[PDB]
């Protein structure tokens, strides 16, 4: 009910069109999608009405797109929010003339409330004048005209939660609109840490995914998914259950995701460097191509999932042996239901190999409410999680979703159920 992902076509700007897409993956949403400048993110900003248009290619998807070289001062930093019941959800990303003096070496950057920061810009342009790095419209570091190196950085020791946001950079004869942009994103715990007092332990993200601070669960590149990032998806999509796919006949190339806002934005896996068009290295493989393959006999190195073990072995390195993991997969679920006002008690079942614990299994509602198994029990190898609702209305009929998500990976199936009172 919260999979939200924003597509920034190009964060560095230029003569051709540039877009950002917001996209929901497997729900209706039930209030409007938004796009636009985020004010409060870095001030300043134009205040231009953005034009936002139904994206026909994703199912439910909002974009913007600007006409190609009336792509006048569009750097910002921008936003797009989803609403259900009462909770927004939030992903932001920034826009910079690729003509640049400096470039910002990362889009985004997450940290932990301890870890001591360093923001870095590269240098691209050389003027002979002094270099400054603001922060949203304060100022936070200066150099001198003739001491201004290949790498500008701040140094951020001991970062603290007020120490996020978007970080500029230029020469100081320059403004806003041509400026370099940086978000740092500070976790408010330090790491593997979680909970209203930092005082649980997160589940453990693999491929880079990182751990959400009010839920311990992780949050995966796009391109892996499941409850701790292990499971390659296919080749070129992303969205949580990693039913979305890169349009286009070079995969996620020039595609930059950015996601909920504990992850910030990064390439899908399998590409690198501003715009994403890089390809990645021998060796290497996750999101910015940042994982270092360590195949322990040798084992194919796949830049977009990892080792590529032979027949016996699974893992990261291909370590482990053992029964073979199985992707959950909804079983026995109907199109439709058709079912009378009153107590509703619905089933989910799920197979799979590390067998979906009751922990693992939900059920949401078409306007997004998300529900927990009342009973529960597995059978030879399938999962059985048991649902009530009090009393299901009539309104409440639509397209609702069992949730299964494991370490094997993730899987949603929708089932339509129609309410009516009995006459
Ligand atoms: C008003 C202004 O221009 N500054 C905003 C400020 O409102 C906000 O508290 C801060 C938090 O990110 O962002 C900017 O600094
Ligand atoms: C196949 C299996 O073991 N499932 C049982 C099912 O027979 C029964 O309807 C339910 C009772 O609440 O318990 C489990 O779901
Ligand atoms: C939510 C949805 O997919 N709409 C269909 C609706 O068109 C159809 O009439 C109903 C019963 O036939 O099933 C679903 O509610
Ligand atoms: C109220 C109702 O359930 N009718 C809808 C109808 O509007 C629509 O044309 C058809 C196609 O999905 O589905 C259902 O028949
Ligand atoms: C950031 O710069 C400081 C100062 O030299 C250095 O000690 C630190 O390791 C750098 N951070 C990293 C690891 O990138």
């Amino acid at each position: 009910a919260m999979d939200l992902i924003l597509i920034n076509s190009l964060p560095l700007v230029s003569d051709a069109e540039t877009s950002l897409t917001c996209i929901a993956s497997g729900w209706r949403p039930h209030e409007p999608i938004t796009i636009g400048r985020d004010f409060e993110a870095l001030m300043n900003q134009h205040q231009d009405p953005l034009e936002v248009t139904q994206d026909v290619t994703r199912e439910w998807a909002k974009k913007v797109v600007w006409k190609r070289e009336k792509a006048s001062k569009i750097n910002g930093a921008y936003f797009c929010e989803g609403r259900v019941r009462g909770e927004a959800i939030r992903i932001r990303t920034m826009k910079m003339r690729q003509q640049a003096s400096f470039l910002p070496a990362t889009l985004t950057m997450t940290v932990d409330k301890g870890d001591n920061v360093n923001i870095s810009f590269k240098k691209v342009l050389i003027k002979e004048e002094d270099a400054v790095i603001y922060k949203n419209g304060s100022f936070i570091h200066s150099v001198p005209r003739h001491e201004v190196p290949d790498i500008l950085e701040v140094h951020l020791p001991h970062a603290q939660p007020q120490d996020a946001g978007v970080y500029s950079a230029r020469y100081i004869g320059g403004n806003l609109f041509t400026s370099a942009f940086t978000r740092l994103i500070v976790r408010r715990c330090e790491a593997q840490k979680w909970g209203p007092e930092c005082n649980h332990l997160c589940t453990a993200c693999m491929n880079n995914g990182v751990c959400h601070e009010d839920t311990g669960e992780c949050i995966c590149p796009p391109g892996f998914m499941g409850r701790t990032c292990e499971k390659a998806c296919e080749l070129h999509t992303f969205g949580r259950t990693c039913k979305e796919r890169c349009s286009g006949q070079e995969g996620c190339k020039s595609y930059v995701f950015c996601l909920p806002d504990p992850y910030g934005c990064s390439c899908a896996t399998g590409w690198k460097g501003l715009q994403c068009n890089e390809a990645c290295h021998p060796g290497f493989y996750g999101p910015d191509c940042k994982l270092r393959c360590s195949c322990n006999n040798g084992e194919m190195c796949d830049r977009f999932q990892g080792c590529l073990c032979s027949p016996g072995w699974q893992g990261l390195q291909c370590e482990r042996e053992g029964i073979p993991r199985m992707t959950p997969k909804i079983v026995d679920l109907p199109d439709h239901i058709e079912v009378n006002s009153g107590k509703f008690n619905p089933i989910c079942k799920a197979s799979g190999w590390p067998l979906p614990t009751n922990e693992e299994m939900t059920l949401v509602k078409p306007d997004g409410t998300v529900l927990h198994p009342k009973d529960f029990n597995h059978t030879d190898h399938f999962s059985v999680a048991i649902f009530t609702i009090h009393r299901i209305l009539p309104p409440d009929s639509g397209v609702w979703v069992c949730s299964v998500n494991t370490v094997a990976g993730m899987v949603e199936k929708p089932f339509n159920i129609s309410v009516k009172v009995l006459p």
